[PDB]
């Protein structure tokens, strides 16, 4: 069966920073784009949804526009990897990676943000 897998499942990050988070799939022998949906998500944010070799940026959270990129000359690799610049409080928590090639899996990613507190305050809403 298709299973999607994490070698590095947490990530620690400072605020201000760019990261680099992957799943990895199983390519047989090339990858087909035409078969390919990869959908990035966390805690109810759309980050990515790329489908048929096309990013689909219609409910895409606006928190990651021009900010959140999947790194496609990775997926030929098997590597699903979504790089966020300019890492905020807001991107702490937990990514789900679901990907859907000949089948469909997904796992969880935690990021933690550290931060100091004028740093906290400047995106601190009410």
């Amino acid at each position: 069966a298709f299973t999607v897998t994490v070698p590095k499942d947490l990530y620690v990050v400072e605020y201000g920073s760019n990261m680099t988070i992957e799943c990895k799939f199983p390519v047989e022998k090339e990858l087909d784009l035409a078969a390919l949906i990869v959908y990035w998500e966390m805690e109810d944010k759309n980050i990515i949804q790329f489908v048929h070799g096309e990013e689909d940026l219609k409910v895409q959270h606006s928190s990651y526009r021009q900010r959140a990129r999947l790194l496609k000359d990775q997926l030929s690799l098997g590597n699903a990897a979504l790089q966020i610049t300019d890492v905020k409080l807001q991107d702490a928590g937990v990514y789900r990676c679901m990907i859907s090639y000949g089948g469909a899996d997904y796992k969880r990613i935690t990021v933690k943000v550290n931060a100091p507190y004028a740093a906290a305050l400047e995106h601190h809403h009410h």
